């Protein structure tokens, strides 16, 4: 089997991407944030505290003839931005882009933190990291990909995120028309439950490539690119007037700037992030200070190749017995 679904930016800045997902019978379509940095599929639901729901589409398990309470199971998760959610669990039929999993754990939120409530466009998350990170207790549950894997034509999914445009998540096949040149594959460590890999270095603009190992995670759920402070300083030093602002919470730059590209290494290959991808617009409406798309990972504890990086590439998440990651230009 295979599946193919379009993913769409939630706003003009590509702050996140939503992908329609069918849950239950008859189908209830919710728009979920596909997140390769977590492993829970959770949704706003009929059980979510009323004051914490504001415009989201909800899953109502009582209206699904295939929903079954997973008795005794609870979940609770916190994300890298400090947001959180928790609740109980159903199993139900879940389809993505024509690919169907029966008995998928669908984690129903009873509580969500304010950032979720305040974002009307995201109805939940669909985790695509390794199932070892799944938070369901007392019986850990498998991700949608893990459940689908054996049925797929090939045990892979791909992320093809657009810059200020829709893109695609495919399951079970590699669309050879979706990228240019060849795909370069690189080793993955699953020890922390992430798609963790080691970039071979970077360049700023037309500058020389610096060969240096940068361990990090491929994380579709993260908006920005978080790298070591040394690397990030070298990038922003090439932008007149750019500075790290403690008050704003990272590097900002004059909105009048033209940003340089940023290149990262994948083995001997190179992925170029155009400068425009690194512009996240005014820090507040009408400001001439703009927020940067490359930020320091210092104090996160891990480097994160988020959407800023991934949307410059066609990315293969290879879930074979020994997982790997592939990157191609596009």
């Amino acid at each position: 089997s295979t599946g193919s679904a379009t993913t769409t930016p939630i706003d003009s800045l590509d702050d996140a991407y939503i992908t329609p997902v069918q849950i239950g019978t008859p189908a209830q379509t919710l728009n979920l944030d596909f997140d390769t940095g977590s492993s829970d599929l959770w949704v706003f639901s009929s059980e979510t505290t009323a004051s914490e729901v504001d415009g989201q589409t909800i899953y109502t398990p009582s209206k699904s003839t295939t929903a079954k309470l997973l008795s005794g199971a609870t979940w609770s998760i916190s994300y890298g931005d400090g947001s959180s959610s928790s609740g109980d669990v159903y199993t139900d039929t879940v389809s993505v882009g024509g690919l169907t999993v029966t008995g998928q754990a669908v984690e129903s939120a009873k509580k969500v933190s304010s950032s979720f409530t305040e974002d009307s466009t995201i109805d939940g998350l669909l985790g695509l990291a390794f199932s070892t990170l799944n938070t369901v207790s007392p019986t850990q549950q498998k991700t949608f990909f893990d459940n689908a894997k054996a049925s797929l034509d090939s045990p892979v999914f791909t992320a093809d995120l657009g810059y200020h445009a829709p893109g695609t998540y495919n399951f079970g096949f590699i669309d050879t028309t979706a990228y240019t040149g060849s795909i370069t594959y690189t080793a993955v460590s699953t020890k922390q439950g992430f798609w963790e890999w080691t970039s071979t270095g970077y360049a700023v603009g037309s500058g020389t490539f610096k060969s240096t190992s940068i361990d990090g995670i491929a994380d579709t759920g993260t908006t920005l690119l978080y790298l070591p402070a040394t690397v990030v300083s070298a990038y922003w030093a090439q932008v007149s007037g750019a500075k790290s602002s403690s008050s704003v919470g990272g590097y900002v730059f004059p909105c009048s700037a033209t940003l340089p590209s940023f290149t990262f290494g994948v083995g001997s290959a190179r992925i170029v992030i155009p400068g425009d991808y690194i512009d996240f617009g005014p820090i507040s409406t009408g400001s001439s200070s703009c927020f940067g798309g490359i930020q320091s990972s210092a104090g996160i504890g891990i480097n994160i190749f988020g959407d800023v990086a991934l949307k410059a590439a066609f990315v293969v998440f290879n879930g074979a017995t020994t997982p790997t990651l592939g990157f191609a230009s596009k």
